[PDB]
């Protein structure tokens, strides 16, 4: 079993993520993410657009059982996160996840 705070700060430090709704459809729709992961109060539109770029390219999603302030201080920042997506796992089993 995944430990999800664990890994996705592995893959924070030792690999390559980009936070944001913006980023993350962005990279979902270039082909660029291997996972996006959307904090369960993304607005729904937002949650909605990352569902449709991912399933266009077939990247998973993984919906994170948590609000986008966990998921942002998840990833140690003192805002929100809505979203992210993991461009490399680095050292991380985070890819598990999908």
């Amino acid at each position: 079993m995944v430990d999800f705070a664990f890994e996705l700060r592995k893959a924070q430090d030792t690999g390559k993520i980009v936070m944001g709704a913006r980023k993350s459809i962005q990279y979902a729709k270039m082909g660029g993410a291997k996972l996006i992961i959307v904090a369960r109060n993304a607005r729904p539109d937002i949650a909605e657009d990352i569902e449709y770029y991912a399933r266009l390219s077939g990247i998973p999603v993984y919906a994170f059982e948590g609000t986008s302030v966990e998921l942002g201080t998840l990833l140690g920042r003192p805002h929100t996160v809505s979203a992210l997506a993991v461009v490399d796992p680095g050292e991380s089993r985070i890819l598990a996840l999908g």
